[PDB]
């Protein structure tokens, strides 16, 4: 694709077609990428500003028996440093059925937990590799 956007060593694809969380991830994997992780304030800002107020699936999903949040691209999840990135009151596990996460609010406090079977646009991430 020519639509990939560049920021700090990584390329990002903002989809034009909505998919479920896992179908989105599979699309990313077919393009040599994963649903995006978020590992700094600057990256969170780039993503929510680029999202322009629309909801995008990101790589947030539950893992292990505790149900701690994790990144599908296998970036270790930093719970301490990620607290600042959830919309206040989230993750709220509405209906006991919200096991995936998206960028929802256009703010540094952007993330929401939503049902994985919901269809949203999505964001892939790919490190530049020469
Ligand atoms: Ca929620
Ligand atoms: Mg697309």
């Amino acid at each position: 694709s020519q639509g990939w956007k560049y920021f700090k060593g990584n390329f990002y694809y903002f989809s034009l077609i909505p998919k479920t969380w896992y179908s989105a991830e599979q699309f990313c994997v077919s393009r040599n990428s994963h649903l995006t992780s978020v590992t700094s304030e600057s990256e969170q800002e780039f993503l929510y500003k680029t999202a322009g107020g629309l909801i995008y699936w990101i790589g947030l999903t539950k893992a292990g028996m505790e149900g701690d949040w994790s990144w599908v691209d296998d970036t270790p999840f930093n719970k301490v440093q990620s607290a600042r990135f959830w919309i206040p009151g989230e993750p709220n596990n509405a209906g006991n059925n919200e096991h995936c996460g998206n960028i929802k609010a256009p703010s540094l406090q952007a993330w929401n937990d939503a049902p994985c079977d919901k269809t949203f646009l999505f964001i892939c991430k790919r490190p530049y590799v020469p």
